[PDB]
């Protein structure tokens, strides 16, 4: 079912270990806020927060498509004012959702707003949103694992692999 | 110096979760196992647990606030005929757990069990059956590894007791 | 697109003023719980038709597959432990979105539960108390009811034609 | 304990404003979308829509607080390329309405204005209001959709204390 392993568990964990310090050094009297959209990046944000050597807090959101604009099924539980926000994504490509999210959050008057992603694809050029932190640059091929799914499966994989068309 | 004593090291937690996964994996062998977690104390635990379980598992989240209790974000899929494992972080009063268990059973899943990381002594009063317990601990307010005090100390890798000054 | 009208404003509003009478007799304040949004137009006129002090509690609902599972989008703002609860619905077919709610509300343990519809249909699983109109298994739109979103603002209820 | 606006005054005004909006929205196959916030203005919407001749469109939203507010219930449909009328119960001090504006125009509607029933005097805030039903004074008032600790909504008239 998994054709090939794009990134092993140890490779992923070593990269996040690097990201943690890089993020930590930049944000080094309130805690850094990690904001994640359910649920492709829960494994990533749980590892990333532990990798960040400065105190960090969690906030989750749940959105849905309308069928560039998304429906909010679950909003933030806290006001964002004067807080350093770090949006945490799993995969960014033709992601207009991220574009919408950055605008929706900056309207709430954060003190800062950056974006960190584990995976970036070549089609992320067509998105209007800056990304300060990128784990890996991968091809456009459909990958699953480490939070990434295909019909809600393969999320529990600890590595990132490529699907065979089945 | 916010933490007085350390209760459970990162090694103890990791080693325990590896055992649970094995135990859970052996008990669940014929769809996929369904892990349901209520936001957001048991997010770190459920991300580490799923990876420890040697059978295919899926994630499902439910955000909920108190008034018995209010639903802010229901499940993203019907759980009819599914083997459901409720994943909690800490149980003592267990009033919310008791409701959640009843609310899920009324959706008629094939199987329903509960797995918690910590269990405090006051959990003997609540009439909820728990199939898997990571650790039994005294009746002290602990923090770390998902657990919070005013949204802080969740990103800690270990579990400790909070100093009286805080 | 209404082929013909069988129920109009004067006929509906009068019955709704008659429904409130029965409710006033049979019934601190009364809670009207309604599912958005095909029955919103009916509740609003019902509360004013009831002499005793009533109240509103709204509840948004989506769905999964079909056969009677229900996803919750909003749900009540308050608890209803031991209180006057009257479910207000718009249409009742062989659909069990109604008692899923009553079961969902019974579990919260109110004092009294009672349902109430404007228009019932030849299909019936719960204690349906106060029935407004008994209509055949035909098309129904108007007065809150809809077909893809529209025909809600109508003061009457007409029949669509396929 | 007081009477500000009679049920006759309220019902007569709504009909006259339904006339105001009925002939100002008359090219597009879409309808006028009535977007409102629970749970105060929910009685106005039912009477306002029937007062408006052109086919209209109900849409609701639930909002909590922390003008910073939180969405508990969102819109079912996207309002892109749509004529939207925001209907509010009472407009006073809260930047709740200004937020709803800056939030809905980001959905890029074809047109966006607001129709409120009552109007407090300090509602000179943000985004000016297209249509007004009654210019009320600066006093806490209930009745007709308005409430105090969840009540007096069943009233068909508007009265103080
Ligand atoms: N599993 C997986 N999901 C992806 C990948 N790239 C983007 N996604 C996410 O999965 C979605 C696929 O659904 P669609 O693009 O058809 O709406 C994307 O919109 C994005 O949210 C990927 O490489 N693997
Ligand atoms: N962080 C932390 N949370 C706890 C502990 N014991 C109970 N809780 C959680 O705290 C909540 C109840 O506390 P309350 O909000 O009523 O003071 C429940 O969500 C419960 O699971 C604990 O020892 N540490
Ligand atoms: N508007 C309208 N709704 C109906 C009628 N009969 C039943 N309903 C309700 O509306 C649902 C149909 O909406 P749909 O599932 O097509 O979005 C039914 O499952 C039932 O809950 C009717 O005659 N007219
Ligand atoms: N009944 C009534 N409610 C009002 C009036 N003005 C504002 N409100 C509502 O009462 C709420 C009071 O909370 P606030 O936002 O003022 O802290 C407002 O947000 C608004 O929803 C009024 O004149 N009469
Ligand atoms: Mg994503
Ligand atoms: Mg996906
Ligand atoms: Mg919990
Ligand atoms: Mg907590
Ligand atoms: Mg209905
Ligand atoms: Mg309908
Ligand atoms: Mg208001
Ligand atoms: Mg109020």
């Amino acid at each position: 079912d998994i054709k090939s392993v794009l990134l092993t568990a140890e490779q992923i964990q070593a990269r996040i270990a690097e990201l943690g310090e890089q993020i930590g050094n930049d944000y080094r009297g309130q805690d850094l806020l990690l904001i994640t959209v359910l649920k492709g990046a829960v494994l990533f944000v749980t590892d990333l927060a532990r990798a960040i050597p400065v105190p960090t807090q969690f906030e989750f959101m749940a959105v849905s498509s309308y069928g560039g604009v998304v429906r909010i099924l679950k909003d933030l539980d806290r006001d964002i004012h004067g807080r350093d926000v770090l949006i945490v994504e799993d995969v960014v490509d033709s992601g207009l959702t991220l574009s919408w999210l950055s605008r929706n959050l900056t309207s709430r008057n954060p003190r800062s707003l950056r974006v960190c992603t584990l995976l970036r694809k070549p089609d992320a050029v067509h998105a209007n949103v800056e990304i300060a932190y990128v784990g890996f640059d991968i091809p456009n091929d459909f990958v699953v694992g480490y939070g990434l799914d295909y019909d809600e499966r393969y999320r529990d994989l600890s590595y990132i692999g490529t699907l065979d068309p089945r």
